[PDB]
């Protein structure tokens, strides 16, 4: 049972309007759905359109976007599945590109229903991405690549900005000037994207005039040249509206939604939001700009929302890059008790001001109450919901209704604890709590937290990469202070995940409650297990108000280790066959500042055991709150209440490249054995690692008188060449230096890849994709162009990655 819509009007590639087409062929398989029919709409492979004028529109409140703001309450939605069940939309590989502000795709009221095999792109995108390629500190000039997505009209100092235009009735979509509200930071050279003052854009502070200098870039003239400006080459500023007018997918009161196969390339306004739904499924989701455009921004805020859902939330096989927000957050919504209107009977408010107007109740649920001071359940609170009066979240109202998107009144099966006061305590749906198995993905590219959840079912995070969280990796918080997003957890597995280049804790479990509790604690049963952190000066774990916390089988690693050999007894001797010389040699291994790796606070029967800690790391815990007799480290060698730092003494190998000429015992002592010249080298060996250090020349002359690396494995990770051939200037590589950003016209390049230890395993991609690092031909495609060398030592564990970065001109 296929429906195709191409006989409904959509001609793949006719850069026509396909949203009325789609809408038709949509009906069709609705009426074969409920003949009982599983159904397919079909869309041969190719570019289609959607835009927003004919368009399905719906008014709808939707979590953490805008609240009850009526400007934005209807929503133009491009493919809309509405109260239906057993249709799979399949994109064939086709490339769907939505137009001005509106939500990509959405499904309501439907079950057993899955969006695949496409990519979703905006033809301008509401993120603006301006690459600074060149600054002219004594011309107080700088050079801004505009990617060729955006239009643009240029008066004097002013820039104006400005989208596509309606087929139907030449409308433009929308229009901005100079520099938008929100700006952050993608540094292409690093690969990492943070906030720094996210109100103040350098590009457009003090801008006395503009010049078009063609192929898309801008030359901005500035009355002074601040320090922020003066070291932008290589940012991409990511510049935008805060205003979440829509949703960028729509997955309300479903059951059983799968997306998978789907490259989210831009999506408009939010990300994918769950809300209410039972079941959702997300596998081999790539969140990204990719090939082909110097845009950066693939999410205008979140990647991934679950808001009181239920059933079981999978995020597997996915990538995310450049949100600016977080990548995944699941959680429910607290709502405050604000009249209590009689035992059983009680009016509830929705708290913050981005997340009102629709349903968090329906009859039949379950609901607890939780005190907000210490943000601990009511004992013995559970109740059932038997009416609902409010808002329902399309602008009529359930029940009696109540008189206000921000109300909820709720009547409950059997009178509530007498404790229960106005103010002073939530109420959560302890129904829409979901599972969460979030596996095989990969982080990277972004600002703030990796993932957020906050949920009682189990939840499971396991085998992932994060690289660069510009904040922390996982944050467990339960919030009734400001944000008011629900869910105590109950059991919480993190396990074989690796951590790097963290920007701040690479676990954060933080309820804001402000009264510390004593006999009880927000959160248990949390095992955090088998995971690689690398650090460089932040935490490993910072926890508040856990109970029954593991932390065990993991393994922290510095990650940047500077470690030698120096010699001082002269480089260079000359000895008598016979006669024999001690090498003067002593270790010298990096150690890492800034905080002690683990922090407790008011945590309850925690156990710490069979970790690894690198030399050199702080391998202790700051107690906040607490007694060390909650904590039990008997099994591990972290440290209550001081630094635990472990030992930076390395021990010192020496190898000889010819022992007929000079042999060398472990000891350092050379002994001349035949005539000639050869180098004894020195390895400091430093917990799993090992690194060269000086070597000895020993010349030997005539008179009548390796086993000790077994077990220590090469750590050397680093580049000695790398050639990129075919541009008109070329990069000035040194092994040290890991990132390069240029400009070029250049269509095609050579790059080749050098280890300085023939043994490293070297991977090369170019924007992603898999290239020879010995030597590779390839092609430059609009945009920017990214070349990855990653460079993994015979250890296993060291690692470099560097990257060559060119905007291509054209
Ligand atoms: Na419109």
């Amino acid at each position: 049972d296929v429906v195709s819509v191409a006989d409904y009007g959509a001609a793949a590639d006719s850069g026509e309007d396909s949203a009325p087409a789609i809408i038709k062929a949509v009906d069709k398989a609705k009426e074969l759905a409920a003949e009982g029919k599983n159904v397919t709409i079909a869309f041969p492979k190719g570019r289609y359109d959607i835009y927003p004028d004919k368009a399905e529109r719906r008014t709808l409140y939707v979590s953490n976007t805008v609240g009850t703001n009526s400007s934005y309450k209807d929503k133009k939605i491009g493919i809309l599945l509405e109260d239906t069940k057993n249709i799979t939309v399949d994109g064939q590989g086709s490339d769907f590109v939505f137009h001005g502000k509106m939500t990509t795709f959405a499904a309501i009221n439907s079950r057993n229903v899955t969006f695949k095999n496409f990519s979703v792109d905006f033809q301008v995108p509401t993120v603006i991405d301006l690459t600074v390629e060149k600054v002219d500190a004594g011309a107080k000039t700088a050079t801004v690549y505009v990617p060729e997505e955006y239009n643009y009209r240029l008066s004097g100092s002013n820039i104006e900005w400005y989208s596509d235009s309606s087929p139907y009735t030449g409308a433009t979509y929308w229009t901005a000037s100079n520099a938008l509200p929100y700006v952050q930071l993608y540094d292409t050279k690093t690969g990492l994207t943070v906030r720094g003052d996210v109100w103040t854009n350098p590009i457009f502070q003090n801008v006395t005039g503009i010049t078009d200098a063609g192929n898309h870039r801008l030359v901005f003239s500035y009355s002074s040249m601040s320090d922020k400006l003066a070291n932008a080459t290589g940012i991409s500023y990511q510049m935008r509206q805060t205003t979440r007018d829509h949703p960028g997918v729509f997955l309300w009161k479903d059951k059983d939604v799968t997306l998978k196969g789907i490259d989210f390339r831009f999506l408009h306004g939010f990300g994918v939001v769950g809300q209410s739904t039972d079941t959702i499924t997300m596998d081999g989701l790539h969140f990204g700009t990719g090939e082909g455009t110097g845009r950066s921004t693939a999410g205008y805020a979140d990647f991934v929302q679950m808001s009181g859902c239920k059933g079981v939330i999978t995020v597997a096989n996915s990538s995310f890059s450049n949100p600016h927000d977080d990548p995944i957050n699941v959680h429910g919504t607290f709502l405050q008790v604000v009249e209590k209107i009689s035992d059983t009977k009680i009016k509830v408010r929705y708290m913050h001001n981005e997340t009102a107007g629709f349903p968090s109740f329906f009859v039949g649920d379950q609901v607890e109450f939780m005190t907000k001071g210490d943000m601990l359940p009511v004992s013995d609170s559970v109740r059932t919901v038997t009416a609902v009066d409010g808002p329902d979240g399309q602008g009529g109202d359930m029940g009696a209704g109540s008189g206000s998107l921000t109300d909820i009144v709720l009547t409950l099966d059997s009178a509530i604890p007498s404790a229960v006061a106005v103010n002073s305590h939530v109420v959560e749906n302890i129904t829409y709590t979901p599972e969460v198995n979030i596996h095989d993905n990969v982080f990277k590219e972004t600002p703030t937290r990796g993932i957020l959840v906050t949920t009682r079912k189990k939840v499971t995070i396991e085998n992932n990469l994060f690289d660069g969280m510009g904040m922390a990796g996982i944050y467990i918080s339960n919030d009734a202070q400001s944000w008011y997003e629900s869910g105590p957890t109950r059991d919480v597995t993190i396990r074989g995940n690796t951590f790097r280049r963290s920007g701040s804790d690479a676990i954060l479990v933080e309820p804001t409650n402000p009264t510390v509790s004593t006999t009880d604690t927000v959160h248990k049963n949390m095992t955090i297990e088998g995971n690689t952190f690398y650090v460089n000066g932040n935490r490993v774990l910072n926890a508040k108000s856990v109970s029954d916390l593991t932390f065990r089988d993991n393994k922290i690693y510095r990650e940047n280790p500077d470690d030698t050999v120096t010699l001082g007894g002269d480089a260079d001797v000359a000895l008598a066959v016979g006669d024999t010389r001690r090498i003067d040699a002593t270790a010298s291994v990096s150690q890492v500042s800034g905080s002690r790796l683990f922090r407790l606070n008011g945590c309850k029967q925690v156990v710490f055991g069979g970790n690894t800690y690198d030399v050199g790391v702080k391998a202790g815990i700051d107690l906040a709150n607490m007694g060390a007799s909650e904590v039990n480290v008997s099994d591990d060698s972290a440290k209550v209440g001081a630094d635990g730092l472990v030992p930076v003494t390395g021990s010192i190998a020496y190898v000889s490249d010819d022992a007929a000429v000079a042999s060398v015992d472990q000891d350092g002592t050379i002994t001349a054995v035949g005539e000639g010249e050869t180098t004894v080298r020195t390895y400091v060996i430093a917990g799993a690692r090992r690194m060269p250090g000086s070597v000895v020349n020993v010349r030997v002359s005539a008179s009548t008188a390796a086993d000790p690396l077994d077990g220590h494995p090469s750590s050397v990770a680093t580049l000695s060449s790398a050639t990129i051939d075919g541009l008109s200037k070329s990069f000035d590589f040194k092994p040290g230096t890991l990132y390069y950003f240029g400009a070029d016209s250049a269509l095609t390049a050579r790059a080749a890849f050098k280890a300085t230890d023939a043994d490293a395993s070297v991977k090369a991609t170019l924007n992603g994709k898999a290239i020879d690092a010995t030597g590779a031909d390839v092609k430059l495609a609009r945009g920017r162009n990214v070349i990855e060398a990653t460079v993994t030592a015979t250890d296993g564990i060291t690692a470099n990655t560097y990257r060559f970065v060119i905007d291509r001109i054209g």
